[PDB]
C-alpha cells in the first residue's frame, strides 16, 4: 500500500495474507470457514495462508494449509481479465473476534464512493518494503469512462479502477487480491496498476466484485 498508515487494530478479521512459506505473496479475503477469495494471477501450487492478524509473523496467528485453487474460467493471463480465483482451505478456519466472514456485495457501488484497500504490499516503489502491519489506505471509485481515458485498451470488462486525484495513495505488489471495501460489503480485488507504483492520476485496478457473485457461490456450491 503506497502513503497509506497502519489499519486499526481488528478492523480487518477478513483479510487474509497467501505466504509462500514465510514470505508475503498476495492478500485475500475470508468468504467462510473454507473459502478464500483472491486475485487469479496470485495462484499458487501451495498457499501458507494467513489469518488472524494484522501483524504478519504473529505467533496468535493461524496458518492454514492450501493446495487447491479455482480460478474464474474466463481468466485471462495476457490482458487480466476476471482476475479473481478462490483457494479451497484444507483444513477448518477458526472463527473468532479477530476472524470472520466477509460481506460480499449484493450491488456495484457508485463512483465517487469512498472505500478503504488494505494489504501487507510494498510501501514504497520501485524499490520494495515491506512492512509487518496491515496498511490501510482510502480512495474514491473511478467510473469507467474517466479510467478509460487513462487506460484506454488495458482495462476490459469488470475492471473497477480507485484512486485520489493528483495522488500517490495506492496498491502495490504483494496487495493483490486484497479487500477494496465501501460501506461494510467487499467491491473490489486488488488487481493491477502501474510502475513504479503511486504515480499520481494512475488509478489502481480492481476486479470488481459485484460481477462475480453468481460465479463465486456455484463455485463454492460445487467444490464441496
Ligand atoms: C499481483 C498483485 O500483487 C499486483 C498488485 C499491483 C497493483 C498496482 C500496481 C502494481 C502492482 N499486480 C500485478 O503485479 C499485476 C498482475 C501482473 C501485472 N501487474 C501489474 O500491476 C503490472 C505492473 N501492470 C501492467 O503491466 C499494466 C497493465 N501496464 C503498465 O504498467 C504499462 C506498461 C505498458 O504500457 O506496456
Ligand atoms: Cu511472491
Ligand atoms: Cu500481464
Amino acid at each position: 500500500i503506497i502513503d497509506g498508515a497502519p489499519c486499526a487494530r481488528g478492523s480487518h478479521p477478513w483479510q487474509v495474507a497467501l505466504l509462500s512459506g514465510n514470505q508475503l505473496h498476495c492478500g485475500g479475503v475470508l468468504v467462510n470457514e473454507r473459502w478464500v477469495l483472491t486475485a487469479a494471477h496470485c495462484k499458487m501450487n501451495e498457499y501458507t495462508v494467513h489469518l488472524g492478524s494484522d501483524t504478519l509473523g504473529d505467533r496468535r496467528a493461524q496458518r492454514i494449509k492450501a493446495s487447491k485453487s479455482f480460478r474464474h474460467p474466463g481468466y485471462s493471463t495476457q490482458t487480466h481479465v476476471n482476475d479473481l480465483m478462490l483457494v479451497k482451505l484444507n483444513s477448518q478456519a477458526r472463527l473468532s473476534s479477530m476472524v470472520k466472514k466477509v460481506r460480499l456485495p449484493s450491488r456495484c457501488e457508485p463512483p465517487g464512493t469512498t472505500c478503504t484497500v488494505s494489504g501487507w504490499g510494498t510501501t514504497t516503489s520501485p524499490d520494495v518494503t515491506f512492512p509487518s502491519d496491515l496498511m490501510c489506505v482510502d480512495v474514491k471509485l473511478i467510473s469507467p469512462q474517466d479510467c478509460t481515458k487513462v487506460y484506454k485498451d488495458l482495462l476490459e470488462n469488470s475492471m473497477l479502477c480507485a484512486g485520489i486525484p493528483d495522488s500517490k495513495k495506492n496498491a502495490c505488489n504483494g496487495d493483490s487480491g486484497g479487500p477494496l471495501v465501501c460501506r461494510g460489503t467487499l467491491q473490489g480485488l486488488v488487481s493491477w496498476g502501474t510502475f513504479p507504483c503511486g504515480q499520481p492520476n494512475d488509478p489502481g485496478v480492481y476486479t470488481q466484485v459485484c460481477k462475480f457473485t453468481k460465479w463465486i457461490n456455484d463455485t463454492m456450491k460445487k467444490h464441496r
